[PDB]
């Protein structure tokens, strides 16, 4: 089911841990530090 409404296009990098997008990549790596060196919840083992 297909219900594009907000956006699901012109996609090229997705966090696959928030579903978040960023225009560019570098916008997004800085992004990702955050789930990569935040405190020990849980085995990410990604
Ligand atoms: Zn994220």
């Amino acid at each position: 089911g297909s219900s594009g409404s907000s956006g699901a296009g012109k996609k090229l990098f997705k966090c696959n841990e928030c579903k978040k997008t960023f225009t560019q990549s570098s916008s997004l790596t800085v992004h990702q530090r955050i789930h990569t060196g935040e405190k020990p919840s849980g085995p990410s083992s990604g």
